[PDB]
């Protein structure tokens, strides 16, 4: 095991979660947007993945053990489809990064 050393300036991802559900080869209830790692854009609350115990913006890392960190949307989609109607184990990690920031303002117009 290990913890770390020195203040290495670099992004940090959370730990991978363990989801348990049965893919749906008809209505996943969600989609995959972006490039990679693809995220979970829950479209339906009564979907499946969500009902399992997932969240939004969930970045899939692996599916049943498969590597889904570089894979895109098509890939994963297939990696998921393949496991249609089969209880798989999806792992997602949360992204941590600064947020909010000051910006310039604008002025209204007359009439």
């Amino acid at each position: 095991g290990s913890s770390g050393s020195s203040g290495s300036a670099s992004k940090r991802w959370s730990p991978p979660r363990g989801i348990h559900f049965t893919v749906e080869e008809g209505d996943l209830g969600f989609t995959l947007r972006g490039n990679t790692p693809v995220q979970v854009h829950f479209l339906d609350p009564h979907c499946s993945a969500s009902l399992a115990g997932a969240k939004e913006g969930d970045y899939i890392v692996s599916i049943q053990g498969v590597d889904c960190k570089w894979l895109t949307v098509s890939e994963v989609m297939k990696l998921l489809k393949s496991f249609g109607g089969e209880e798989v184990e999806m792992k997602v990690v949360s992204l941590l990064d600064s947020t909010s920031s000051m910006h310039n303002k604008s002025g209204p117009s007359s009439g």
